């Protein structure tokens, strides 16, 4: 049934973000409050840029041959990424494995969201199922850091990666049992061209909303006071703890608020999420140390869950209303906007760091978010 596809997408994004985020206890092994590292900048941005580039081709590919085959391709390349990643002694091998993992993340996310939207035609529980998928993303990024840390500090370096690989194999067994991509299943009608879809005001407004929210995240994580040379208290706790607040708030907000955002007015959800994101990003620089950095994360993650659960079903619904019922290209647009923030995070952050200080960057990012928030009013009554 439909819930089975929902579970497939849930666990696919769960394992995807688990593999994405389990790296954090391992990044220290390779070599005022907020500072950037050029070594982690390429590590943080190579996956994002590769996945950025790889998105629209996969959208067209799902439009061409079907949904399950790209998901199984995501299985194959994520498994080979884990295999080449556990043994990745060198930094170049690490970057190449991250790029392969990015291709896998692109196909998994785009195809899963597209088929989840296609099977769930009506918008009443469409928001619910996209909220559940994003909750799977949040749960994966929540369980990543501490699982990786305990497996690294109790067994060894390769043990978390091998255990995650076994979990991926169980996932792929489930995929083969469920989707069965035995034959190519072409779509009934040709989809709306990607270039024509970018000539749309509302789609671009939603894409900019998601891009600015994820940029609000992405300008902070590579610059967190983590993964230095050494620590007085040996650190090793912040590595597994620092992503608890944002992930917990994302999970809670998305899961509890998708249905109520459908009820109350989803443009209102977008606007409130943008306002709270701006407030949180603007109040990050007013923190003396990492002691006070925990509080604004609970707000920024909550509001970015708001934005994601309030714009991904709109990405589906705008094309459902004003275009043909083909979702691959529009969800490729949604995800390319979703990841452009992470892709341009390190370079833009470093340039603006060389120019001015970080607190001014946080204030200007919050100002842009606040000024862009009223533009979500245009989505109340789309023709
Ligand atoms: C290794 O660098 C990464 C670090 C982190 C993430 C992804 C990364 O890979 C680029 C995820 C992914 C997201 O989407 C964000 C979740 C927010 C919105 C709660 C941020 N988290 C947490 C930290």
């Amino acid at each position: 049934s439909r819930k089975l596809i929902l579970f497939i997408v849930f666990l696919a994004l769960l394992l995807d973000n688990m593999l994405l985020t389990v790296v954090v206890p391992i990044i220290p092994s390779y070599l005022d409050l907020l500072n950037e590292n050029v070594q982690v900048g390429l590590l943080f941005a190579s996956k994002a840029t590769v996945q950025l580039i790889t998105n629209p081709f996969i959208g067209l590919l799902t439009n061409r041959i079907g949904y399950p085959i790209p998901i199984f391709a995501g299985f194959c390349i994520m498994f080979v990424s884990t295999i080449m990643f556990a043994f990745s002694s060198s930094y170049a091998f690490l970057l190449i494995a991250r790029s392969l993992q990015g291709i896998g993340s692109s196909c998994s996310s785009v195809a899963g969201m597209g088929m989840l939207a296609s099977v769930y035609t009506d918008d009443e529980e469409r928001g619910n199922v996209m909220g559940i998928a994003l909750g799977g993303l949040a749960m994966g990024v929540l369980v990543g850091p501490p699982f990786g840390s305990v497996l690294y500090e109790f067994v060894g370096k390769t043990a978390p990666f091998l255990v995650l690989a076994a979990l991926v194999l169980l996932d792929g067994a489930i995929q083969l049992f469920v989707l069965q991509p035995s034959r190519v299943q072409p779509e009934s009608q040709k989809g709306t061209p990607l270039t024509t879809l970018l000539k749309d005001p509302y789609i671009l407004i939603a894409a900019g909303s998601i891009c600015f929210a994820n940029m609000g995240i992405a300008m902070l994580e590579p610059a967190l006071p983590i993964w230095m040379m050494e620590t007085m208290c040996s650190r090793k706790w912040q590595l597994g703890v620092a992503f608890l607040p944002a992930s917990i708030s994302y999970l809670i907000g998305t899961n509890i608020f998708g249905i109520l955002a459908h009820k109350m007015g989803r443009w209102l959800c977008a606007l409130l999420g943008m306002i709270i994101v701006g407030v949180s990003i603007l109040c990050i620089p007013f923190a003396k140390n990492i002691y006070g950095l925990i509080a604004p994360n609970f707000g920024v993650g909550f509001a970015i869950g708001m934005v994601d659960s309030s714009m991904m079903p709109i990405m589906g619904y705008l094309v459902d209303l004003r275009h043909v019922s083909v979702y691959g290209s529009v969800y490729a647009i949604a995800d390319v906007a979703f990841c452009m923030g992470y892709a341009i995070g390190p370079s833009a952050g470093g340039a603006i760091a060389k120019a001015i200080g970080f607190p001014w960057l946080m204030t200007i990012i919050g100002i842009i978010d606040i000024l862009f928030a009223p533009l979500c009013f245009f989505l109340r009554s789309p023709p």
